[PDB]
């Protein structure tokens, strides 16, 4: 398992513009195009995105590319954020996937503000740092996800990826 793989499982597949967990378009591997309610809006997007005239419709090599790209920028937007920094430099190479799963899912503002989690994780405090993660909007609407992410901040194994 790598987090390639880890985001896949989480985020799908899917090669037509679709919705995602918020309501917002997106397409490919958890791709966010637009959180604007046009349509048109997102397409603009997408052939943005892609270099040509796509109509709503891309290929899995696109995807994957897409992909490539939205990892990177979830990992240069962790080393470039001064809370987010210190924690991942502090954490083994598949704690830092889970953090990577986070910022790609939310944000790095958003993740960045979870200042009592984040401290827990820098401490190594595995236990309280998976109990205090769970007190938030992202557990309580993505819980299967946010459950798997969690024992993979807890355990720093791939435990809850396997078998998917
Ligand atoms: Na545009
Ligand atoms: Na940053
Ligand atoms: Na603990």
């Amino acid at each position: 398992m790598n987090i390639f793989e880890m985001l896949r499982i989480d985020e799908g597949l899917r090669l037509k513009i679709y919705k995602d967990t918020e309501g917002y378009y997106t397409i490919g591997i958890g791709h966010l195009l637009t959180k604007s309610p046009s349509l048109n809006a997102a397409k603009c997007e997408l052939d943005k995105a892609i270099g040509r005239n796509t109509n709503g419709v891309i290929t899995k090599d696109e995807a994957e590319k897409l992909f490539c790209q939205d990892v990177d920028a979830a990992v240069r937007g962790i080393l470039r954020n001064a809370k987010l920094k210190p924690v991942y430099d502090s954490l083994d190479c598949v704690r830092r996937a889970a953090l990577i799963n986070m910022v790609f899912q939310m944000g790095e503002t958003g993740v960045a503000g979870f200042c009592n989690s984040l401290r827990m994780l820098q401490q190594k405090r595995w236990d309280e740092a998976a109990v205090n993660l769970a007190k938030s909007r992202w557990y309580n609407q993505t819980p299967n996800r946010a459950k798997r992410v969690i024992t993979t901040f807890r355990t720093g194994t791939w435990d809850a990826y396997k078998n998917l």
